[PDB]
């Protein structure tokens, strides 16, 4: 994944637990050498299970729990780091604004050459609930998108409750979501 | 499981979809003949997968859909089916309510002694946030879980992230949930 999804892990551990901690992560992640990531540069997706990986580790916490909390803070992280308009673009509500996520996204792959984005359809069952499928390349980012959805639930103000009801993990097709919102 | 369970879910589908959708479903279930449950005997837990196997049917929503909003359902049905003080009694706050959670079944079980409840384990990973252990003699229970989860939430005025990190159903030894919390 491209060195902004890394430099957003290392700033969002920095920012709540300070470089030590954060330069033990980096230590214990395997990547001493790398002095800081690049923002537009691709790096092996295992860069970043690593440092999720030793963030547990170090920190005394699942990795599921960090991928959620990362999840959230990646919305507050690119309104503020270069991204705000675009993420601004994208919607009003929470429903627009997953209805544009794969647009989002594509606009992203412009700049975003090897960009391997995920796919994301939304089935509306009334007008304060859907059922979101997410389709991607990678595993056991299911947690991220869960925090993903509560960072846009805080943007807009709205009250979201969100359940996982089927898994990629286990072997079924991809994971989907219901959602409530206000 | 006790007829209590069972008296909520009807109670659940009645409320929501009106007594002529509750009756398809008692007859799809195979369960005419019941004419009422009853509260504090006890059932084939058979009723109750038949019962929420016909909603499904009937509905056209997958099962996990209707455990999930039975859970939080039945966190407000037993606040005022004369549960509200027990409920109440076990804590002022989510981590404290589910710290205290097997207490409370072990009190009901003093009342309805063929009770299999279930066992919940909490390991506070912050104080915002933990991994909880839920342990059953039964399967298919962890989407109802999700919902119980979410109906503290609001009980307690707490939001609350929840993602299941691993499954009974595939033999892993039980379900766990890494949860994060205002
Ligand atoms: C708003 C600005 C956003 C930007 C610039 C952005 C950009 C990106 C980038 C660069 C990646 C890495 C892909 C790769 O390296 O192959 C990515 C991945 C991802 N993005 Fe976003 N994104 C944004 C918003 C969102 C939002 C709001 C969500 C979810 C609601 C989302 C969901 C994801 C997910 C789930 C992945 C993981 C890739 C995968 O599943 O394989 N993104 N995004
Ligand atoms: C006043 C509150 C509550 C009462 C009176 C109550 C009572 C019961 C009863 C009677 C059963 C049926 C088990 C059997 O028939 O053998 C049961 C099962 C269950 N209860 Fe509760 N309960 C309460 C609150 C909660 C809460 C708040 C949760 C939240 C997670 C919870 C989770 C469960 C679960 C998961 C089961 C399924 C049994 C299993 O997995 O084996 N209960 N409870």
């Amino acid at each position: 994944m491209y060195g902004l999804v890394n430099k957003a892990i290392q700033d969002m551990i920095s920012k709540h637990h300070g470089e030590d901690t954060w330069e033990a992560i980096k230590q214990k992640a395997g990547l001493e050498d790398i002095d800081f990531f690049v923002g537009m540069e691709a790096y092996s997706d295992d860069v970043t299970y690593h440092l999720v990986g030793a963030a547990s580790e170090v920190l005394g916490k699942p990795a599921e729990e960090l991928l959620i909390a990362f999840g959230e803070y990646w919305v507050t992280y690119t309104s503020e780091e270069g991204y705000g308009e675009l993420l601004a673009s994208a919607g009003d509500s929470l429903p627009e604004f997953m209805e544009n996520l794969d647009n989002l996204h594509a606009r992203v792959g412009l700049s975003f050459p090897q960009l391997r984005p995920p796919a994301f359809e939304c089935q509306h069952t009334s007008s304060k609930s859907m059922e979101l499928h997410y389709q991607s390349t990678r595993a056991g980012l299911a947690p991220m998108v869960l925090g993903l959805l509560h960072g846009l639930g805080k943007r807009f103000q709205t009250k979201v409750e969100v359940t996982q009801t089927a898994f990629r993990e286990t072997g079924e097709d991809h994971d989907i979501f219901s959602i409530k919102y206000e």
